[PDB]
C-alpha cells in the first residue's frame, strides 16, 4: 500500500487535498492527512493519536469532517519496503498533502544528528520550529506550572545549527585562521575549532510574519524576541531589529512596540493591539521562570529558540509530552519533540501524548479545526486529573496503577466521547 | 586613596598574598582590595565589609583580620582622578591578589562592552564562577532547596569574544566570498555574521579550576553542558578537551559515569568525582527537574551565562546571586547585579549579593573556608526569621522591609550570637 516511487503516488480514494494559493491555506471537510509512523516508540505513538484524532473529529463535527490519512514511509519502514530510509516518493507526497503528521526517526550511520529529519525540513522548506508549551495538570516543578501558556517561534535554518565550522586541526581552520589575521587583524588560538553564526534578514522576517499571524489568529496581546544583541550584535540584535521592522511594516495597525507604550501610552497596551517587546535571552530565561504570566508567543533565532522551548517543557512537567511542528509557506509536519525511545519501542509503555499533541497542533491550529485541539485538550486534562496516566506520569502520584499506551489512548477516547460539549467548547 | 601607579600602597598594619607555583598563600592580616563603583555599589560594599569583619572576628577569635584597601573605579574615579578606571587600580588588583567590587556604569563611546570586561582582559581573569544556592527566598522552583550549584564559565572565548560583522558591512562581503570560493560554504547576501572560536586551552584551563574547585570543596560531580551534537567541533570539542584533561591530571580523583557502571556496580565510590556531560538544552531541563544531580557545571561562555541565569531565578535569587572571575593566583569577587540606579543612595538595596560575592573570595578562593559557613548561616537565619530588605519582604505577605543598614546590623548579630559547635 504505501509508495516508493514518485509513479505510485496516490492519495486515498474519498479524500481531497489541501491546497495553497494566493497566501492562503485551503482545508476541505475531507482532508487528505499523511502520516508517517517512523521509529522506535514512533508507530506506537502514531498509531493512537490517529485513533484519538478521529474520534475528536467524530465528537465534535458529528460526520460533516473526516481525516483521510494517508500513510507515507520514513525510516525502518522505509527501508524494509522500499530499501531506502528516505523516499524521495515520500518528500513529494508529503508536498502533495501539504499536512503530515510523523513519528521520531532514528538517526542513520554516521550522519549528521537526526540528518532525515533535516533532510526533511530542507526539501520542503520548514523554515519555522513551532513549539506549543502549556499545563495539563501533571506533577510539574515549577510552582507556576499553570501560568506557564506558550508557543515558541524558532527560525530552524540559520544561527550556529547551519553546521558551519571546521576541527582546530583542519586545513580549513587554518586558512580561516590566516584569513581573519591579515584582513581584518583578527586573532584566533591556533588551538580553536571555529563555527560561522549567520543570521540573516530574509529568514528572520519570514520567521515573525508567520509568529505575527499565529498571534492574530489566536488573539495572543505579546510577541517578545529574544535575542543577545547586547553581546552578539549584528546576529542577534540585527535579528531582534528586523523582528521589530517587519512588525512595523506589514502588522502597524495589529502592534505597538514596548518603547511606544512607555512613551506614548502610559504604561497600558492599548485594547486591541499586539505587544511586541524584546528580551535578553539569559533574562528571558529568567523571566519564563519568575513571570510567566507575562509570555504568550516567544521568537527566537535557532539556538535561543531550542534552549527557552526545553526550559519551558521542564518547567511545567511536559519533558516527554512535548509537541512541535515545522513549518513553511502553507505546508506543515508536525512530530513530538522526543526521540525514538529505543528502549520502549513496542512495549505498550510510551507516553503517546506528545505525538497526540502533535497531531492536535497540525489539525487545529495550522489547519484550523480549533474545537479538535480544544477536546483533545480538555481530554487530557481529564485523564490528569482522574490519574488515569502512563508510567511517566504514574509513577510522580501515590497510589495509582499506570497505564498501557493502549489503554491511555483508550481512555481518552472515553472522555472525549462522553464530553458535554456546551462546556467544553465554550469561550 | 590612589589616582596612579607610583602612589600604589597598601595600608601599613597588613600583608600581601603571595601566588607561587600553583599555590594561593594567604596570610592572616590579608590585604584585600575594595572598590566601591557606582549606584547602589558603595552601599552594598560598606554592608560586605562590615558583614565579613564580624565573621572574621567570631569565627577566629581574632586571631585573623582583613586589611581594607580602597581603590576607585567608575564615579569615583572619575571624580577624584579624571578618568574610569585607573591603571593605578588595576595594578593594585594584580599586587593584592585579591579584591571585592561593586557593579559599574559604562558609558557608551568607550570601546568595551562593560568597563568589567577591560578588566578581565588586564588581568587575564579567564574564569567566571557563580555558585548558585538557596536561603530560604520565596521562590518559583518546588526543588529550589536542592540547588546547590557553581557554574565554570569560560570567560574569554565563544560568540561573546565580539567577532562579527554587520550584513552591509564590506568585511562581511569579503568573508562571504572567501567562506563560497574556498570552502563552497554559501551564506546570504543579507546576512550578519559572527565566528565562534573555542580553544583547547581555554577549555583546559577552565576545566582545570572547576576540578581543583570540586577536590577543595569535597564536590562529587563535574558535569560538562555542551552542544557537542550539533556544534562538533567548537563546543563538541570542548567537552572532549574537557574530558582529556580531567583523565591526563586528575585520574585518581575522577570516574566516568561508563566507568561507574562497568567497574563499581553502578554507585560512585565515595572518594572519587563522577565527570559527565549534558548536551546543553537538555542540561537546562536537568537542572530544573533534577537539580540534586548536579554540583559543578563547566561551560563555554554562552552556555555558562544561560544557566547560572536559569539557576538564580530557580532559587528566587537573581538580585542576590554572586559572581568571581579568576585567573591564575588572582580573583575579583563581585554582584552578578548592576547599579540598580533607582536605588542608588536610598537605604533600600538587598547587600546580600555583595556580601556572598565576598565571602565566596574569602571563604572559596582565600580558603577561610568557616567565614562561608558562618555567612550562608546568618542569610539563612535573617530570610527564615524574615527580616529582609523589600525585595524580599514583597513576596512575603504582611512583612516589613528592613532597610539595608537594618539587615547589615541583623546579620551581624546573627553571626556574633551563633554556636560555631553546630554551624561549622
Ligand atoms: O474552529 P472549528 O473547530 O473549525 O469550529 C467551528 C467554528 O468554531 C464555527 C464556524 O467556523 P468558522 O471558522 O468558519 O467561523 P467562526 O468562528 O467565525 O463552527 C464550528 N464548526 C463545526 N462543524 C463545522 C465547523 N466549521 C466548519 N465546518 C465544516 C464542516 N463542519 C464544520
Amino acid at each position: 500500500s504505501p509508495p516508493c516511487t514518485t509513479e505510485e503516488l496516490s492519495p486515498p480514494p474519498g479524500g481531497s487535498l489541501v491546497e495553497y494559493s494566493g497566501g492562503s491555506l485551503r482545508v476541505p471537510d475531507n482532508p487528505v492527512v499523511a502520516f508517517i509512523r517512523g521509529d522506535g516508540v514512533g508507530p506506537e505513538v502514531v498509531e493512537s493519536a490517529l485513533k484519538v484524532v478521529d474520534a475528536a473529529v467524530k465528537k465534535v463535527y458529528g460526520g460533516s469532517r473526516r481525516i483521510v490519512w494517508w500513510e507515507l514511509l520514513a525510516g525502518h519502514l522505509a527501508r524494509e519496503k522500499c530499501g531506502e530510509l528516505l523516499p524521495k516518493a515520500t518528500l513529494e507526497g508529503i508536498r502533495l498533502a501539504r499536512v503530515a503528521l510523523k513519528g521520531p526517526l532514528e538517526t542513520p550511520v554516521g550522519t549528521g544528528y537526526r540528518s532525515l529529519n533535516v533532510a526533511i525540513r530542507q526539501a520542503l522548506d520548514l523554515y519555522a520550529n513551532i513549539r506549543p508549551v502549556r499545563y495539563y495538570g501533571q506533577p510539574a516543578p515549577h510552582k507556576y506550572a499553570d501560568r506557564v501558556d506558550m508557543v515558541i517561534f524558532r527560525e530552524n535554518t540559520e544561527d550556529v545549527y547551519a553546521g558551519i565550522e571546521w576541527p582546530h586541526d583542519s586545513p580549513e581552520a587554518a586558512r580561516i585562521r590566516r584569513f581573519l589575521a591579515e584582513e581584518f587583524g583578527i586573532s584566533i588560538r591556533e588551538d580553536a575549532g571555529i563555527g560561522v553564526k549567520p543570521i540573516s534578514r530574509f529568514a528572520t522576517r519570514r520567521l515573525m510574519e508567520r509568529a505575527l499571524e499565529w498571534a492574530l489568529r489566536n488573539g495572543n496581546t505579546v510577541v517578545t524576541i529574544m535575542h543577545k544583541g547586547n553581546i552578539m550584535k549584528y546576529t542577534e540584535g540585527a535579528f531582534m531589529r528586523w523582528a521589530y521592522e517587519v512588525a512595523l511594516e506589514k502588522f502597524r495597525e495589529h502592534v505597538v512596540t514596548e518603547q511606544e507604550v512607555q512613551e506614548k501610552y502610559g504604561g497600558v497596551r492599548p485594547e486591541g493591539k499586539i505587544l511586541v517587546n524584546d528580551r535578553i535571552a539569559d533574562n528571558m530565561l529568567q523571566q519564563i521562570i519568575t513571570r510567566p504570566w507575562d509570555y504568550q508567543v516567544i521568537v527566537a533565532p535557532n539556538l535561543n529558540g531550542d534552549y527557552i522551548s526545553d526550559a519551558a517543557s521542564a518547567l511545567v512537567g511536559g519533558i516527554g509530552m512535548a509537541a512541535g511542528m515545522n513549518m513553511g509557506d502553507g505546508i506543515a509536519v508536525a512530530e513530538p519533540v522526543h526521540g525514538t525511545a529505543p528502549k520502549y519501542a513496542g512495549k505498550d509503555l510510551i507516553n503517546p501524548s506528545a505525538e497526540i499533541l502533535s497531531a492536535s497542533l497540525l489539525i487545529g491550529e495550522f489547519m484550523g479545526w480549533r474545537e479538535v485541539k480544544s477536546i483533545v485538550e480538555y481530554a487530557i486534562r481529564k485523564a490528569v486529573q482522574s490519574k488515569k496516566v502512563t508510567q511517566d506520569l504514574a509513577r510522580h502520584m501515590p497510589g495509582v496503577q499506570p497505564l498501557r499506551t493502549s489503554e491511555y489512548t483508550e481512555t481518552l477516547i472515553a472522555y472525549i466521547d462522553e464530553a458535554d460539549l456546551n462546556e467544553v467548547l465554550a469561550g
